[PDB]
């Protein structure tokens, strides 16, 4: 069989074990394929061993999720050697990286897409319901559940929700802000304070950066007899469905691992076969890369799910 190595960061992330996880789904119908499948404990010297194993096994693709982006050299180094290709995955190496080897591609999307995805989705929602705008000024009066403070997509996801909403021509006023820490409990506290302070009957949207402090503050806008207020979230969690489904959750956002993992799997096995990276696939590879749409999840295309 086909050996193709595969390298995830660490094993305890739950974006990247349902990669990992519809990999290997993946792999089990291609039946020319073997998968060696490896977790690097978020440990990139671990890594860089389970790649010398990997090559002493003789695969004939390399799938890596990097523990650190600035790494993609010394991986691309050691794949030089048996001419392997690498399709780095979900940590995206530096376009310098990329560039120094003929068969290194990389499959992701950046987190900042996230914010933009959610920011168009609360633009289409907003344009298709006027009473939403409760005090008619054409702003929207929003409050924010942000992620962990630092966090990489907490930031994305807050400074981008508003730059995609004004940027598509929708002013916002942010009457509250603040972190919920991911949390949906902390996330009810906070909007359960917000809801009893001066600014409890001019918030008109809840933007939250996780379906967890969306779904907190669904429960705290309940409590307050105000659930015709929207809330959307992100993660496209089921539990969160099912609110979109019930109408208490106005939208929420995929980061489709699905995809993420097919079009890595797809690349890698082309790859390893001899091919053009996306022979016989509908993958768009622009200058290496293949993006992954984040996709807004409402009423519209609920049933995919
Ligand atoms: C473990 O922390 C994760 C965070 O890494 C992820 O981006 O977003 C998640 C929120 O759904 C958090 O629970
Ligand atoms: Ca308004
Ligand atoms: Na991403
Ligand atoms: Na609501």
């Amino acid at each position: 069989d086909t050996r193709i190595g595969v390298t995830i960061y660490k094993y305890d992330d739950n974006f990247m074990s349902v990669v990992r996880k519809a990999i290997e789904q993946d792999a089990k119908a291609a039946p020319d394929v073997q998968l060696l499948m490896n977790d690097s404990q978020n440990d990139q010297s671990k890594q860089n061993d389970q790649i010398d194993v990997l090559l002493a096994k003789g695969v004939k693709a390399l799938a890596i999720n990097l523990v650190d982006p600035a790494a993609a050299g010394t991986v691309i180094e050691k794949a030089r050697g048996q001419n392997v290709p690498v399709v780095f995955f979900n940590k995206e190496p530096s376009r310098k990286a990329l560039d120094s080897y003929d068969k290194a591609y990389y499959v992701g999307t950046d987190s900042k897409e996230s914010g933009i995805i959610q920011g168009d989705l609360i633009a289409k929602h907003w344009a298709a319901n006027q009473g939403w705008d409760l005090n008619k000024d054409g702003q929207i009066q929003f409050v924010l559940l942000k992620g962990e403070p630092g966090h990489p997509d907490a930031e994305a996801r807050t400074t981008y929700v508003i730059k995609e909403l004004n940027d598509k021509g929708i002013k916002t006023e942010q009457l509250q802000l603040d972190t919920a820490m991911w949390d949906t409990a902390q996330a009810k506290d906070k909007m359960d304070a917000w809801l009893s302070g001066p600014n409890a009957n001019k918030i008109e949207v809840v933007i939250a950066n996780n379906d967890a402090m969306a779904m907190g503050a669904v429960e705290a806008l309940k409590a307050h007899n105000k659930s015709s207020i929207p809330v959307f979230g992100v993660d496209a969690l089921p539990e969160a469905l099912a609110l979109v489904k019930s109408g208490a959750l106005a939208g929420t956002v995929l980061n489709d691992a699905n995809n993420q993992a097919k079009a890595t799997f797809d690349l890698a096995k082309n790859l390893a076969d001899g091919k053009g990276a996306a022979d016989g696939t509908n993958w768009k590879i622009d200058n290496k890369v293949v993006r992954v749409p984040y996709v807004g999840v409402d009423k519209d295309n609920l049933a995919e799910f």
